[PDB]
């Protein structure tokens, strides 16, 4: 399972779309 790492994605990228 990966319900951290997957979203780690989601989060490095949920940065990079706000700036």
């Amino acid at each position: 399972s990966a319900k951290m790492r997957e979203w780690f994605s989601e989060t490095f990228q949920k940065v990079k779309e706000k700036l």
